[PDB]
């Protein structure tokens, strides 16, 4: 089965802890309005740029702001967090990624997602939580599950030498070059393709363990090596991420925030276009 199938939890498993005074469920939607027309009771609506981004820069906001909204959101570090959304859990497994970089403990994915949850008429509400302030201590970024542009070079490296890895999750038209835009078209040198959509089935659920090694395995990308996953967006590729660290057990994955929007238009830096 999964390397950790207690991050994963069922829409059973959610409607029975609704009322868990240790339970905090969020949803997190690429289409921020979606929550406002209905959500799963007790449930608290997360809008990305907004709560997660910083104003003016391209970075995600500090620890110390991390710590006020989760405060917010009655959320404290031993709450368990339990993440869902629409697109298959696209931007809930960003919000999974990004309290793991904040060091969240226990966080949980709800497999098939608001759209599972719907599908089988569960309870939904257009009425939003008042919960009590949570406390939220300061966390420490964890920077083994993030990649920069300086980081890359170096990876490239590994990559030939056998160490590490690349997965490109966009389509295999922007893939190969034929390509949130950029002045550049490719693939990093190196990366090998698998779309994200790849690692679940039409009713939202993930792919078994067997199914999903089945995608990366033959592809050369296995656990001894250092993976470096990226999209467009940090926001896209951490699907892909979620489901090789956890659903996996791939001990180093690396989420390149910057993603293509950054790569594709950086000045000077190796591009690979076609097939690999």
């Amino acid at each position: 089965g999964y390397a950790h199938p207690e991050v994963l939890v069922s829409t059973d498993w959610v409607q029975e802890h609704l009322e868990d005074p240790k339970v905090r469920v969020l949803e997190v939607d690429e289409d921020i309005l979606l929550y406002d027309t209905g959500h799963i009771p007790g449930a608290q609506k997360i809008d990305w740029q907004r709560d997660f981004w910083d104003p003016v820069v391209r970075d995600f906001i500090s620890e110390e702001e991390f710590a006020k909204l989760m405060e917010r959101l009655g959320i404290s570090n031993d709450t368990t967090v339990v993440l869902y959304g629409d697109k298959n859990n696209w931007w809930a497994a960003y919000a999974f990624w990004f309290f793991k970089y904040n060091g969240h403990k226990d966080v949980r994915l709800m497999n098939g997602g608001r759209q599972k949850w719907v599908e089988e008429g569960r309870p939904l509400t257009t009425e939003v939580p008042s919960y009590p302030p949570g406390r939220y201590e300061v966390p420490y970024r964890d920077e083994s599950i993030r990649a920069y542009r300086d980081d890359v070079l170096e990876h490239i490296i590994k990559v030939k030498e056998g160490k590490g890895a690349l997965v490109d999750v966009r389509s295999p038209q922007e893939y190969r070059g034929e390509l949130e835009g950029a002045l550049r078209a490719g693939h990093i040198p190196g990366a090998k393709n698998i779309p994200w959509a790849k690692a679940v089935n039409p009713d939202g659920t993930f792919k078994s363990a067997e199914e999903l090694r089945a995608l990366y395995e033959p592809l050369g990308i296995t656990k001894d090596k250092d993976i470096v996953v990226y999209c467009r967006i940090a926001e896209r590729s951490s699907h892909s991420w979620f489901v090789l660290k956890y659903l996996l057990g791939y001990p180093h994955v690396k989420n390149y925030d910057g993603s293509w929007t950054e790569w594709g238009n950086l000045v000077g830096v190796p591009i690979a276009k076609g097939e690999e």
